[PDB]
């Protein structure tokens, strides 16, 4: 399977201004843990050995997150904070992390293209994880790998969303396969009204891209490089593209509202917070 | 009244690990805005002209937050994001900001004492705001300034907490004044059990300290930790007036992820961009594990 996962992390996160003026969006805590760690863990569990984070020069603190912190570790160990200590050791031990620095945030297609110098002869396919999407539980990339193994080519991800709730998404035009959760991708429609939606399958931020994507990204017309256009070009030129339908849960960290739903969902499942938080929420929602 | 506010911000925020390995606790967003902004804004609205942030070398980034971002401002203006532009211009425009470097987090008293080099002749009194306490609405420091005007000396802040729920706090030993929300401070008891708590007045993280505190912090015995309560006790013993104002409004505690989330939810429910959707989601969510 794939060994390299790419995380595009170039965008400011304008919905979290003013905080994202100074703090990388991908380091914001979900309860106590940054999304960059959550997606790094997902990638590792799907068998990534390497993570290529694409970011801006201002967001290099992301890199330092994945390096050991000797003094802090020694301090926690001396206080007997074994739980906090394990929690800080987790991210640095997940995988080999590299940062591809992109001077200007010019969109997702450009961010993926800037990862190409970090790839090697073994990278026939790369995983891509968008860090604003949490796809739960872990394992969507493993299902996508099964599809790559059977059909070759590239693999996308979809959420199954009713046509009347889908108009914020890219929506796949598809044909059936022998697996109910796997479709062949014919195209994508951006933000269709319900009556024009070609399917209930909404583009989700997980990919297994064949190396052919980099050539496709070089040959698309800018106007910012759209990854969808590069995928559309591959489909034109006969490259197989399938999509796996995620059936489980998801969170959207793209704006504070979605971010808070994720943090609350996770905090309610944690005994350090859950019971007291549940009691507080019960009363709080009964008043303005 | 006071012109300099001091914000102690030297501690890691060990309860927010692993995030605070890389992100200063005081930059974490409440919905979209960091605590450091919320306390700078409070301080400005109480008439501060200057902010002295006490932090470690590794957390100097807090300072950059208070510098303009011309390129970002331009890009927001060109997209017609006038709301977002206003939101990023706010913190740099609030007041003059300085940082005092405290290589080691030796505590609150140490932090306050490391701010003294940033004071000038006109700083007879300083405000101190702990960024983990949000005291709502704005205005507690103005109430404390009234007390300083009447009695001189130094002024603390308390929440009114039942004795069955107060044992996590420092608790004041007090006497009455002619104002029901103003007490004379005799002393403080650290984390009393309910039956030993001398009052229901729990120490909150707002202060108006007379300059005398620095000398007191120089004369008290170190742990090299410098306990601020020991410096205030020394002043009390030496006849320096110390009163406390009882906050009657709301509060949030950003000291741990649980109280942080309560703050963020409380604020998001009042924000039309998020409130209605969030409230409907919460309604369903709390009805299941
Ligand atoms: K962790
Ligand atoms: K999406």
């Amino acid at each position: 399977t794939f060994t390299t996962a790419i995380v595009p992390a170039a965008g400011l996160g304008t919905r979290f201004l003013p905080t994202t003026k100074s703090v990388p969006k991908e380091l914001l805590p979900v309860v106590d843990t940054p999304a960059i760690e959550l997606v790094a863990d997902e990638a590792r569990q799907a068998g990534a050995e390497r993570l290529v984070i694409v970011t801006s020069p201002a967001k290099q603190s992301i890199a330092a997150y994945f390096r050991p912190a000797p003094e802090l570790e020694r301090s926690l160990e001396e206080k007997g904070k074994t739980g906090q200590l394990a929690k800080i050791r987790r991210a640095p031990e997940l995988l080999e992390v590299e940062v591809a620095i992109q001077e200007q945030a010019l969109g997702l297609g450009h961010a993926v293209a800037c990862a190409e110098p970090n790839l090697g002869p073994e990278d026939d396919v790369v995983a891509v994880l968008l860090p604003d999407d949490l796809v739960l539980p872990h394992g969507i990339l493993e299902r996508m790998a099964k599809v790559r193994a059977e059909h070759g080519g590239s693999v996308l991800c979809a959420f199954d969303i009713p046509k009347e709730e889908i108009s914020a998404y890219g929506v796949f035009d598809v044909s059936d396969t022998d697996d109910a959760d796997v479709k062949r991708v014919h195209g994508m429609v951006e933000k269709p009204p319900a009556e024009q939606a070609p399917s209930t399958f909404a583009a989700a931020g997980r990919y297994l891209l064949d190396r052919a994507i980099f050539d496709a990204l070089r040959r698309i017309e800018p106007g910012e490089l759209q990854l969808t256009d590069a995928v559309a070009l591959l489909i034109q030129e006969g490259h197989p593209v399938h999509v796996v339908v995620h059936r489980g849960d998801r969170h959207d960290l793209g704006n504070p509202g979605g971010f808070l739903r994720a943090a609350v969902d996770f905090a309610l499942q944690d005994p350090d917070y859950g019971p007291e938080l549940r009691a507080w929420l019960t009363d709080r929602i009964a008043r303005p």
